[PDB]
């Protein structure tokens, strides 16, 4: 019992992060193999912010200009490339510590642990969530760049976020593994903005699902609703559209818990509507939207408290 | 930016983490130097578990009815003893991968982590406090037995918290590593209950700060309080009183805002007597009490390990 914001046990990555510096910035780096990749931005200086020219940029660098540092030791750089956004050095040692992995590209809705990082050295672990305005909330701070996230379902370790820049509003944007961005987002420093955000409906429905689960039954009700119905009501709150993919998805919460998906929709209806009246869920006075069916699965039992 | 419920990294203990069999059941030990530390009610049968006697029990266990397991290796059990409500297994080879620990017996309100285990592996990690009422809201399911809580100060690992038993309102109560239980419980099949809870006041004080600090503004006022004052409020709420040493270790985040602790606890006192009227703060509708000072300056300076 109980239910938590629960990450996966990190030291896996902790024995893949390493020091980059280029010049007078520091980040973080993330060492597989013999390859360390990180943030190109590293090779840009306080002039080069607004427009820099990646390319032109690293054709002026040579080896010896990357200094990398796992923890006591410097690592020798013997190659260098640029992959989309990520920066990609070659070194002469092959991390004994590499786990398997492997490197995906996430959707809006997936949640992933963080190690946050600075100077190589990890500082702590959170859970987040791609938001639809393909943002992250998370707490980073001045030389966090480079920190990664990850799944670890089944002992391999899945590589899917790396930190590369904070928004005005507070909230990050990054890459995946192959150096592409999530959103629209760009390393210069020209103004850019998050869209407006939205609630991620599949996963508070989950949620809601796994309070059931731990006993709670209090917001269920008497009603249904069509698919359509609820979306239009849903929408009026900023919340996402619920698709025929989500319904299909939380199907075996709703085998466990017998409470039909549409009819899951109709409480979360009610309590858009009505609000909580003093009482919580989950330990929350809120809609949770940061836990995804498969991560409530992951975490409940498979017996639900009648 | 932002503020997130953040736990330690866990790669210095998740080398510790083994699996421990004895008889029908299995749970998890933690391995240091050359002895694996676990729950004593593993040597327990069903019948047993309904009024137990221990040292009973363990006098006729041999060395080979504790099946050690690192990942694929068995270790060899050359002795057992017990200490309190932890069985203590000597084994044959000292764990290579022993960070530099202390074991520390921790004060409520206190936070730590937590690395939730299963059959002697590492699941999850998660960031709790020990509450007023001394258990823990965690999560674990069946076969979480030994999971173990910690801090860490730069090298320096400090076990806090093993996993012993659910009770049954879902929370959570285990001992310290020397054995001694965190409240008034038992390791036995009987009635128990966890008592009424209070929330800490020192932590929401620090979590209000944090919110100062990433812009959340919105819920201060002019007006300040003395500790007296305040602290009839507390009592009204259940919430636990606040001592000069509480406002003492609030003073570096007092000079960096600008807001007096006291001038905190007038925002406090407000929004106890009239809610948030709609708003949220760091993205809760609650009053969260599982940050302590501690972790508020640590997560807002980028300490590392
Ligand atoms: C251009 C300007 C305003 C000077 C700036 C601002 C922030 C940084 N960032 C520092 O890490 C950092 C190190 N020293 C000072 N700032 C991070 C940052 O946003 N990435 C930049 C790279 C892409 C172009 C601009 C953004 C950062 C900070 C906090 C949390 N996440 C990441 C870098 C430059
Ligand atoms: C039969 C009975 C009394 C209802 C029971 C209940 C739970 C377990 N526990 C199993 O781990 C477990 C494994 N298989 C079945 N149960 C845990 C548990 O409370 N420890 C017992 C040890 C001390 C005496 C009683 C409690 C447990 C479960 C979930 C989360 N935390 C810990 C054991 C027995
Ligand atoms: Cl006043
Ligand atoms: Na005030």
């Amino acid at each position: 019992s109980g239910f938590r914001k629960m990450a996966f046990p990190s030291g896996k990555v902790e024995g893949c992060m390493v020091q980059v510096t280029c010049g007078t910035t520091t980040l973080n780096g993330l060492w597989l193999d013999d390859v360390v990749y990180c943030p190109r931005h590293v090779i840009c200086t306080s002039e080069d912010m607004l427009n820099p020219n990646y390319e032109d940029l690293l054709i002026r660098k040579s080896n010896h200009n990357f200094l990398v540092q796992a923890g006591n030791v410097q690592l020798r750089v013997i190659g260098h490339s640029m992959q989309n956004c990520v920066l990609k050095l070659k070194v002469d040692t092959a991390n004994p510590k590499t786990p398997k992995y492997k490197f995906v590209r996430i959707q809006p809705g997936q949640t992933f642990s963080v190690l946050a990082c600075y100077n190589g050295s990890p500082s702590g672990v959170y859970q987040c969530a791609m938001r639809p305005n393909f943002t992250i909330k998370g707490s980073f701070l001045n030389g966090s760049c480079g920190s990664v996230g990850f799944n670890i379902d089944y002992d391999c370790v899945s590589f899917c976020y790396m930190h590369h820049m904070e928004l005005p509003t507070g909230v990050h944007a990054g890459t995946d593994l192959e150096g592409n961005f999530y959103g629209p987002f760009v390393d210069r420093q020209t103004a850019q903005a998050a869209g407006t955000d939205t609630t991620i409906t599949v996963n508070v429905l989950a949620w809601l699902y796994a309070a059931v689960i731990n006993g709670d039954r209090w917001f269920l009700n008497r009603f249904t609703t069509t698919l359509n119905d609820f979306n239009l009501v849903a929408m009026k709150y900023n919340y996402e559209p619920l698709t025929q993919d989500h319904v299909d998805i939380l199907g075996p919460l709703s085998a466990q818990t017998g409470i039909a998906v549409l009819d899951m929709c109709a409480s979360l209806k009610e309590l858009l509507q009505n609000g909580m009246n003093g009482r919580t869920i989950l330990g929350s006075a809120l809609l949770e939207d940061e836990f995804t069916p498969f991560d409530v699965v992951r975490q409940c039992s498979g017996v639900t408290f009648q």
